[PDB]
Parts: C-alpha cells; sequence; structure tokens
C-alpha cells in the first residue's frame, strides 16, 4: 500500500483503507 505522488513516495498508515482513501494527485 504505496503511491507514488510525482516524485514523492506516499504511505498510507493502514493497508486496508489504503484502498478506500484513494490518492489525487
Amino acid at each position: 500500500c504505496s503511491y507514488t505522488c510525482x516524485p514523492q513516495t506516499y504511505t498510507f498508515p493502514t493497508c486496508e483503507e489504503a484502498k478506500k482513501m484513494k490518492k489525487r494527485c
């Protein structure tokens, strides 16, 4: 459960919720 926002690696505390908490970059 990681995401990449440009050069920023984005991590979310709860991998479970990281699917519901989508990122918008």
